């Protein structure tokens, strides 16, 4: 359903997804893994994630978010996501 512009590209690529297309679903999925194994999330409180100083942070212009308000990723995807025909 998607295709990622290249920053997002390379953070869904960094978590294992091959190829440029995908569901929204797997992009959602990709991103959460790409956290996970990057250790983003803060250890003691980890609805919040420290994307400073990594490419996530880079692409969000934030050091920080929480899935308390996940707006922030929304906003990314609108932007960085290609929907396709
Ligand atoms: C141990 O702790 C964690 C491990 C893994 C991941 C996380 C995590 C986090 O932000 N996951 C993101 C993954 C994608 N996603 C999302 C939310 C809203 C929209 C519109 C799109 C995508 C939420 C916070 N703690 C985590």
């Amino acid at each position: 359903q998607v295709r990622p512009k290249l920053p997002l590209l390379k953070i869904l690529h960094a978590a294992g997804a091959q190829g440029e297309m995908f569901t929204v679903k797997e992009v959602m999925h990709y991103l959460g893994q790409y956290i996970m194994v990057k250790q983003l999330y803060d250890q003691q409180e980890q609805h919040m994630v420290y994307c400073g100083g990594d490419l996530l942070g880079e692409l969000l212009g934030r050091q920080s978010f929480s899935v308390k308000d996940p707006s922030p990723l929304y906003d990314m995807l609108r932007k960085n996501l290609v929907t396709l025909a």
